């Protein structure tokens, strides 16, 4: 299932978050536009608590057409997560209608 992130004028942001050990999360976000307009120059950071180690495979893409979705997305785990609430971080910066964009927050992960 998808965790809603984020929903901004411009842009969605879901994770799937899934356990697959007693100290490893998959965590993978779903970026869809939701502007007629393209969205370039997309920038994804995100942050997890100290005690954990996040390790994300690259981008797939900086760049999605007026209304694509899951135009772009980023695969991860978060290593040092035990069973036993995750906080996260993150950041957003992009281009859309000749403007520059940026959304931030801070995210909790439902319990996996």
């Amino acid at each position: 299932a998808r965790t809603l992130v984020n929903q901004s004028p411009n842009l969605k942001i879901e994770f799937e978050i899934s356990r697959e050990s007693n100290s490893v999360i998959r965590i993978k976000s779903f970026f869809t536009n939701l502007s007629s307009s393209p969205i370039s120059n997309l920038v994804f950071l995100l942050a997890v608590p100290k005690s954990m180690s996040l390790k994300l495979q690259p981008q797939s893409s900086n760049f999605m057409i007026g209304n694509a979705k899951d135009g772009i997305s980023q695969e991860g785990t978060i290593e040092n997560a035990p069973a036993n609430a995750l906080k996260v971080k993150w950041k957003v910066n992009y281009s859309v209608n000749s403007t520059q964009a940026e959304e931030t927050a801070v995210f909790t992960l439902p319990n996996v």
